[PDB]
This record gives structure tokens, sequence and C-alpha cells, in this order.
């Protein structure tokens, strides 16, 4: 609905930044509305969810167990890490990592998978194994959030990102098993609230992953619908603002509200 792309221009106006964003029918996969598909914007903490995608891939595929430990030390703790700070003695499972990574947004949590699966160029190289060309994961956290303007390193397009997801949540990737373990961490997401969560009318489901990084950039993944069933795929991403994060996450949760007001 073109009401949804008002507010969209609109938060551009407000932030003095571009906002990228796109939505998408999770069935069929028509692009239902769109605003700076195709330009690159930092995916940020988003790519968590396509690394424990690609961690699930190789637990299907049997290199991987969900309950191998990993153990790790204060040297490998980066910049926010509320869940793996707190586990340096015992270590975390796989299971525990990814579940850290998309939930809280657990920076090492993230580290720790990425190399665990070979590097970012692992990950990247996973993606176009699906058919994405475009999403490039080339850091490890906290260099892959420094959103230099024009930088293509660890970036997206709208249109990238909402088909991959697509393809990640509904897709023969993964198996079943695992697209639904995908989906209940996605659901759990703990950090997201103040974004499309404060939208969602009582009933509806979301799935979604945030991120925050380095010059305003802001952003948001997610699989959403009413009656507890997801059935769009909307994505999100904004960068270069000066606002406040608080300025930033009004802008998110107004295009939501109209997104919704719009079914
Ligand atoms: C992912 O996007 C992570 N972001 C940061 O660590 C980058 C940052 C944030 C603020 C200032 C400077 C750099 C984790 N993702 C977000 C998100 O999910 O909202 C957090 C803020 C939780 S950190």
């Amino acid at each position: 609905h073109p009401e949804t792309l008002v507010k969209v221009k609109d938060a551009e106006d407000q932030l003095g930044a571009r906002v990228g964003y796109i939505e998408l029918d999770l069935n069929s996969g028509k692009i239902l509305e769109s605003f700076r598909p195709e330009e690159r914007f930092p995916m940020m903490s988003t790519f968590k969810v396509l690394l424990c995608g690609a961690v699930l891939s190789r637990v299907d595929a049997g290199q991987e167990q969900l309950g191998r430990r990993i153990h790790y030390s204060q040297n490998d703790l980066v910049e926010y890490s509320p869940v793996t700070e707190k586990h340096l003695t015992d270590g975390m499972t796989v299971r525990e990592l990814c579940s850290a990574a998309i939930t809280m947004s657990d920076n090492t949590a993230a580290n720790l998978l990425l190399t665990t699966i070979g590097g970012p160029k692992e990950l990247t190289a996973f993606l176009h194994n699906m058919g994405d060309h475009v999403t490039r994961l080339d850091r490890w956290n906290p260099e892959l959030n420094e959103a230099i303007p024009n930088d293509e390193r660890d970036t997206t397009m709208p249109a990238a990102m909402a088909t991959t997801l697509r393809k990640l949540l509904t897709g023969e990737l993964l198996t079943l098993a695992s697209r639904q373990q995908l989906i209940d961490w996605m659901e759990a997401d703990k950090v997201a609230g103040p974004l499309l969560r404060s939208a969602l009318p009582a009933g509806w489901f979301i799935a979604d992953k945030s991120g925050a990084g380095e010059r305003g950039s802001r952003g948001i993944i997610a699989a959403l619908g009413p009656d507890g069933k997801p059935s769009r795929i909307v994505v999100i991403y904004t960068t270069g603002s000066q606002a406040t994060m608080d300025e930033r996450n009004r802008q998110i949760a107004e295009i939501g509200a109209s997104l919704i007001k719009h079914w």
C-alpha cells in the first residue's frame, strides 16, 4: 500500500537519511511494496540470522552439532556480549550461541559462530550458493558495523535480504526441523521491543532480528502476520542519520504501524 510509502518517505525526511524498505509476500515471493529495494545498506546484526541459517545447514548435513560445546575466553569478548560474558567458564553450545546471537544480539556469540563456519568468506559463499549474489559478509564484529558510506562490505539490499529470508524460512534449503528452530529463535528476539513489535497487534505473529551500527545505521528483518502465522516478510534498513537511537526506533515503529494499518 502506497500509504506505507508515504511513511517511509516521511521517515527519510525526519531522519535525514536513506531508508530501504521492502514488503514481501511469504507464500508467493511477490514484492508488495518497496523503497530503494536495490540500494545497499549495512546488514549490521541482521546478518546473525543468515549465520545461524548456515550453521543449521551444517547441522542438517552432519558437519555440525547443536549440542557441540564451544569454549572461549575473555580474549574473545567483544562489545555487547550480555550472554557470552556470563558463560566464560563453562562455554556454550552451538545451539546456545545461536540463541544468544539471535535473541540477544550477543556479538561474541556471533563471532564464535562465524569462526566455527569458516569466517565471513564462507557465510558469503553459503549465500551465493542459495542464489543470493548480493549479500556479503566481509568482517567480524565489531568492524562489520562501521557503515562507511558507499562501502559495499557487510551489506545487503532490501530485496536481496527479503528474498534470502524467504528461502531460509520456507525453502527446501533447511530441513523442516531446522527451519522451525530458526523461526523459534527469531520469535524469541528480546531486544527488538521498540521496533516493529511495538506496533504489532495482539495475536499476531512476529519473528525478527534487529540491528544497529555506526553512522545512524539501524535495521530490522521480520516475518510477521495475523492469527499467529507469518505471511509477509518486511525488511527495513537505514543508514546515515544523525538522529538519536530513540528517533530511529520511532520511525521504524511508525513504518510498522502504517504497514499494519494498511495490511
Ligand atoms: C548489531 O546490529 C549489533 N550492533 C552493534 O553492536 C553496533 C553498534 C550499535 C550502537 C552503536 C555503535 C555500534 C547488536 N545489534 C543491535 C540491535 O539488535 O538492536 C544492538 C544495539 C542490540 S547491539
